[PDB]
C-alpha cells in the first residue's frame, strides 16, 4: 500500500505501489528500470516528458489492462510514449487494433535466383524496370481484350456474313454469331487472332504466378487470382464445348451454355484491380458493405412490390392500361425509385398519378438511407490509404 | 410532413406558373393547373417521364426553375431522416 | 478520374449485359455493345431519356442494377469533391 508520486514534466500523478506491481516487465512495474527516474529530495519519479500521455498510461494500471489514447492526443506523439514505458508488445497489438490498424502478410520467393526473383516482376511492379514494363503490358492486353470483345458485336462486322440478307443457316455462321469469332485453326478470323493472343498472355501470368507463388494453397483464396482464372475459362471452355458438339444439332442443344459463358468473358474488366488502387478500394467497401447493400437491395424490394401492385389496380379499369400484370408493373415501380423515369410505363389515371407520386419520392429516400454508410465506409478505405 | 407540405407548395406553384405559360397555346399538354401537379411532381423528383412537357420560352423558363427547385426542396428534409435511420 | 473510371467499368458491363440479354429479339434496340454505352451512361446517371430501353426480362434486370449501381458509382467519389469545394 506504499504510495509512489511519478511527476510528468511538473504534473502531479500519485497511486499505489501495489498497482504499478502488477505489471512487472514495464518501466515502472520494474524498480531497477524507475530507479533512473529517482529523485531522493522530493521522493518521487520525475520524467520531462509528455504531459496528457500519462493519464492513460496511469489509468492503464489502475484499469488492470485499458489502454486507450486520450482524445487530444496525436496517435504518434501516445504511440511514443506507449513504447517509452514499456507496456509491451501485447498491449500495443490491442491499441493498434482499437486504433484502426493491424495486418502484416506475404510470404517471399524461397527459390531464390528462379522463382523469388521472377514473382518480382510478375507481382511488385516497383521491383525493378523491368517489372513496369511487364505491368503496363498487362493493362495493353487488358484494355486491348475489353475493345476487341465490344466491336464483336458492330453490325459492321457481324452483319456482313453469308446469311447477312436472310438466306439459308450456315452451321459455321451461326456458331460464329453464338461465339463471337471463328474458331479455326487456321487463324483466318483477325478477332480469333487478338482473342487467342490475349488468352496466351493471361494464361501465361497465371501459370507464372502458380509455379511461381510463396503459397501454392492460399492461391486460390486472393480474389485477384480468381480473376485471372475466370478470365480464361470461357476461351478453353468454348473450345471444349464446340469440339464436342461439331454438328449443327448438338450446339443448337449447348448454345444457351455458349452464350452464357461468351457474356462471362466481360469479366476479364476486373483484371485491371491489379493495377487499380481506386479499384481496390471498392472492393474493400463492398466486401465492407454487404449488410448495408442487402439493406438497400431488401428496401427496394419492398417497394417495387408495394407500388408494382398499387399501380396496378389503380389502372386496371382501363382499356388502355399499361399495366399488365403486377410483375410487369416492377420495371415500372424500379424505374420511378431509382428516378430513372424512362417513359415507356406511365400510369394514366388519377389513382395511378398519386400512387406514382409517392413511388418517386418514396424512392429517394429509400436509397439515401442505406448509400451514406457505404459511401462513409469508401471514404474510410480511401484516405486510410491516400 | 414537412418534405410532403414543402412539396405540396412547390407542385401548386410550378404547375400554376407552366398551365398559364402554355395556356394561349393550341397543342398545350397541360389542360388545367390540377392536370399539371402531375407534371411539377414528376419534373421536381427529376423523374421525368416525359409524358407531359412544356412547348413554349416561358414554360421551360418555369420548367428549368421547377426542376432546381425540386432537389433543393427534397434535400432539405432528408437528410435529418438519414440521420435518424443512421 | 476515379469517377471517370468507376463509371466507365460500370458503362462497360451494363452496356454488355444488356447487349446479349436484348440479342435474340427482333425488336432489339441496341446495335451492338458500343451503342447500348449511350443507354447505360443515360441509367446511370439517372437521365433516362427513353430513347432506348430494354425489352425483354433480362434486359430489365440488367436495367435495375445498372440504375442501381449508377447511383452508388457516382455517390462515392462526389463528397470528397464536395468537401473540397466546401
Ligand atoms: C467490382 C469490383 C471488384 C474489386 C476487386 C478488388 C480486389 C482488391 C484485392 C486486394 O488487393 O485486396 C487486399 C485486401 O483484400 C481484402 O481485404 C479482401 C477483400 C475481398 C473483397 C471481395 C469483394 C467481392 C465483390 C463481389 C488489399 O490489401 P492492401 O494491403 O493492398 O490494402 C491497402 C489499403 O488498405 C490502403 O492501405
Amino acid at each position: 500500500s506504499e504510495r509512489v508520486v511519478i511527476n510528468i514534466s511538473g504534473l502531479r500523478f500519485e497511486t499505489q505501489l501495489k498497482t504499478l506491481a502488477q505489471f512487472p516487465e514495464t518501466l515502472l512495474g520494474d524498480p531497477k528500470k524507475r530507479m533512473r527516474y529517482f529523485d531522493p529530495l522530493r521522493n518521487e519519479y520525475f520524467f520531462d516528458r509528455n504531459r496528457p500521455s500519462f493519464d492513460a498510461i496511469l489509468y492503464y494500471y489502475q484499469s488492470g489492462g485499458r489502454l486507450r489514447r486520450p482524445v487530444n492526443v496525436p496517435l504518434d506523439i501516445f504511440s511514443e510514449e506507449i513504447r517509452f514505458y514499456e507496456l509491451g508488445e501485447e498491449a500495443m497489438e490491442m491499441f493498434r487494433e482499437d486504433e484502426g490498424y493491424i495486418k502484416e502478410e506475404e510470404r517471399p520467393l524461397p527459390e531464390n535466383e528462379f522463382q523469388r526473383q521472377v514473382w518480382l516482376l510478375f507481382e511488385y511492379p516497383e521491383s525493378s524496370g523491368p517489372a513496369r514494363i511487364i505491368a503496363i503490358v498487362s493493362v495493353m492486353v487488358i484494355l486491348i481484350s475489353i475493345v476487341s470483345f465490344c466491336l464483336e458485336t458492330l453490325p459492321i462486322f457481324r452483319d456482313e456474313n453469308e446469311d447477312m440478307h436472310g438466306g439459308g443457316v450456315t452451321f459455321h455462321t451461326y456458331s460464329q454469331s453464338t461465339i463471337g469469332y471463328q474458331q479455326s485453326t487456321s487463324f483466318t478470323d483477325p478477332f480469333f487472332i487478338v482473342e487467342t493472343l490475349c488468352i496466351i498472355w493471361f494464361s501465361f501470368e497465371f501459370l507464372v504466378r502458380f509455379f511461381a507463388c510463396p503459397s501454392k494453397a492460399g492461391f486460390f483464396t486472393n480474389i485477384m487470382n480468381i480473376i485471372d482464372i475466370v478470365a480464361i475459362i470461357p476461351y478453353y471452355v468454348t473450345i471444349f464445348l464446340t469440339e464436342s458438339n461439331k454438328s449443327v444439332l448438338q450446339f443448337q442443344n449447348v448454345r444457351r451454355v455458349v452464350q452464357i459463358f461468351r457474356i462471362m468473358r466481360i469479366l476479364r474488366i476486373f483484371k485491371l484491380s491489379r493495377h487499380s488502387k481506386g479499384l481496390q478500394i471498392l472492393g474493400q467497401t463492398l466486401k465492407a458493405s454487404m449488410r448495408e447493400l442487402g439493406l438497400l437491395i431488401f428496401f427496394l424490394f419492398i417497394g417495387v412490390i408495394l407500388f408494382s401492385s398499387a399501380v396496378y389496380f389503380a389502372e386496371a379499369d382501363e382499356r388502355d392500361s399499361q399495366f399488365p400484370s403486377i410483375p410487369d408493373a416492377f420495371w415500372w415501380a424500379v424505374v420511378s425509385m431509382t428516378t430513372v423515369g424512362y417513359g415507356d410505363m406511365v400510369p394514366t389515371t388519377i389513382g395511378g398519378k398519386i400512387v406514382g407520386s409517392l413511388c418517386a419520392i418514396a424512392g429517394v429516400l429509400t436509397i439515401a438511407l442505406p448509400v451514406p454508410v457505404i459511401v462513409s465506409n469508401f471514404n474510410y478505405f480511401y484516405h486510410r490509404e491516400t
